């Protein structure tokens, strides 16, 4: 039995930037008041986890990364009311405290208890539940899912359907919900519209899924890797373009293709140049562009504000704009009811011990989502 | 007595940047097909007219500027159906052709026939109706209201109530409608919200009027000229701040004052730095910032796209988002029914011949709107 006891288990520790993950024994403290200890079942490899490795996304090291996952509650601390031992759960990398001005706002989801703005790499109480070789190890986004066990704050976990297939619904913990919500909730794509989606990885494909669900008439996928185009068309792209194939800048190409600009554009890569290109390619008077890609740490973009003065709307969002704890159980229920598909995102399924091979597949351009299984 | 004839009249010709206007005789050709010749009655001095002088807003010189005005139709060209001789009219610096994809879009107002995005300084047919000293003179935004007579395309004029006071409703041709619509239509300010308005000139005061009409609980005016604060409070500001009074940057001040950021911010100046400051001061998860000020020609701002990724919305608009020809007559009707006030914007009245004194008043910081009478 493990309740109230330290667990020794396997985790993938990132000791410093630009190094492989180290698969080794860590110690996981039992949950304190209002905390939940979770036995991991499956976790996806999101490009944001690779950003921690590359130093694109700064968070304290050493760290247990991973934020797109699903598992089963092993134990609960004093005062937990929302999950019980045995429940299937998805960790919420964007918390939902329910009390802050953002949580109370009808359109806010970036709860002020998040650990993304100004990463501390701890639990809400400012301490860590992880040690490895006698050293404290940081948390990541209040989740830390690259471990056989994690501890999360109650506001960073949602109970989901007991019959959920965790090897699929782990993607509702980040990439699916982010892309789909960026289209249906943040952009509010309209029926009959023309969309452009920059980046055709797991999140961009999920944007396409949402644009198609919203009834877009045209969905133009944009990627420098033409190997991504077949799956983009399978999930709803009506055409795909590779900027490398053109002499003109792709914003000009997309403006011409759309007879004067697209209705909705999405940046789903993480580059300053594509953020500005994606804004520019939406119609100057009524176009909307959504930034989804995480930008490189501390770098500013350059743009001409006449792009906005003519009437464009530019916005961004975390986790597709979804209030995380309200939305994740409903998204799982919708998946169970066949309202959307997850299999198109899953290209590889590997044991957790093959985490580095999973990251190599992402970096090589050869995977969409690898699901790691514990 | 002048229909079909060239009219010799006085206009304010700008021969050179950074020089006084020259009040001198011009020849105004009669209207061609689908053109309207207007005897001007009143015109306001908008900061955008000064931007022509200063080279902030590039348009071809020499030019007859002026875009905020009202007058009486003198004659119509062949095929004009929407105005007749003797009608009161407001020239529309943003046209409404009714046929382009923007005019057909429910939100769009920046008609593709505009002369603002890439100014040519002509009529729609690429020619000029103005001669001075035997030399052709450019138009400005299709309006050229600094003249006793102008000629406009039919898509750039709206018929208004015959009992309209033209010396007041000229402000509906730019500054009032721009500011008011930026609040009520583009931002969609909500009841009980907190707003920040950067720049307390005629347009910023009109933003405040709209925020108050929309039911904002707090409206924070921001200006480096504290002489602007009394009028801002008269039209609805709850408090005013001068960034020069504070050691910290005003985005930090406004975030603290609003307990974590404002609901709606407005840039109503035309500076790159205040556009970024205005974005930053709105709440990071659900705030909205609207750019209204005209930026300096061809200059790019620098910003961190994390400001958008957290959930902010950034947009801009021309003419308050109003479809010009539909909206101007309704705004005049609403003014006649006392639904909003224009007198708070009018601080000075001068004859047209004193146009240079009117620009001196604007540049010194003394005036809000000077109305020139022909
Ligand atoms: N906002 C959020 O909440 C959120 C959530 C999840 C992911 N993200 C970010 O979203 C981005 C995409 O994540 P992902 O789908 O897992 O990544 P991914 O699987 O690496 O996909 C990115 C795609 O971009 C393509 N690409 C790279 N450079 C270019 C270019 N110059 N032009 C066009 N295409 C290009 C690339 O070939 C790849 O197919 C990353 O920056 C993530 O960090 C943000
Ligand atoms: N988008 C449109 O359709 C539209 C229409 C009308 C005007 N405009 C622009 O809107 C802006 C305002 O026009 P207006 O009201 O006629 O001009 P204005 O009367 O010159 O007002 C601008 C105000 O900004 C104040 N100001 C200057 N610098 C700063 C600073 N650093 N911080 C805070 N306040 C400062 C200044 O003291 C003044 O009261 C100008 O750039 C116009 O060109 C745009
Ligand atoms: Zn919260
Ligand atoms: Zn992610
Ligand atoms: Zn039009
Ligand atoms: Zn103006």
């Amino acid at each position: 039995s493990t309740a109230g006891k330290v667990i020794k288990c396997k985790a993938a520790v990132l000791w410093e930037e630009k190094k492989p993950f180290s698969i080794e024994e860590v110690e996981v403290a039992p949950p304190k008041a209002h905390e939940v200890r979770i036995k991991m079942v499956a976790t996806g490899i999101c490009r944001s986890d690779d950003h921690v490795v590359s130093g694109t996304l700064v968070t304290p090291l050493p760290v247990i990364a991973g934020h797109e996952a699903a598992g089963i509650v092993e134990s609960i601390g004093e005062g937990v009311t929302t999950v019980r031992p045995g429940d299937k759960v998805i960790p919420l990398f964007t918390p939902q405290c329910g009390k802050c001005r953002v949580c109370k706002h009808p359109e806010g989801n970036f709860c002020l208890k998040n650990d993304l703005s100004m990463p501390r790499g701890t639990m809400q109480d400012g301490t860590s539940r992880f040690t490895c070789r006698g050293k404290p190890i940081h948390h990541f986004l209040g989740t830390s899912t690259f471990s056989q066990y994690t501890v999360v704050d109650e506001i960073s976990v949602a109970k989901i359907d007991a019959a959920s297939p965790l090897e699929k619904v782990c993607l509702i913990g980040c990439g699916f919900s982010t892309g789909y919500g960026s289209a249906v909730k943040v952009a509010k794509v309209t029926q009959g519209s023309t969309c452009a989606v920059f980046g055709l990885g797991g999140v961009g494909l999920s944007v396409i899924m949402g644009c198609k669900a919203a009834g877009a008439a045209r969905i133009i996928g944009v990627d420098i890797n033409k190997d991504k185009f077949a799956k983009a068309k399978e999930v709803g792209a009506t055409e795909c373009v590779n900027p490398q194939d053109y002499k003109k800048p792709i914003q000009e190409v997309l403006t011409e293709m759309s007879n004067g600009g697209v209705d909705f554009s999405f940046e789903v890569i993480g580059r300053l140049d594509t953020m500005v290109t994606a804004l520019s390619c939406c119609q100057e008077a009524y176009g909307v562009s959504v930034i989804v890609g995480v930008p490189p740490d501390s770098q500013n973009l350059s743009m001409n504000p006449m792009l906005l003065l003519s009437g464009r709307t530019w916005k961004g969002a975390i986790f597709g704009g979804f209030k995380s704890k309200d939305s994740v159980p409903k998204l799982v229920a919708d998946f169970m009811a066949k309202k959307f598909a997850l299999d198109p995102l899953i290209t590889h399924v590997l044991p957790f011990e093959k985490i580095n091979e999973g990251f190599d597949l992402l970096r090589s351009g050869e995977s969409i989502r690898t699901i790691l299984t514990f």
